[PDB]
């Protein structure tokens, strides 16, 4: 039983993925 556990995942991906995006020539 788990339904916090996509907040965590979404903003994660959300920081994470302008981490990458903001650093791909």
């Amino acid at each position: 039983h788990a339904w916090y556990s996509h907040y965590v995942l979404k903003f994660f991906l959300l920081v994470f993925g302008e981490n990458g995006v903001f650093f791909y020539k």
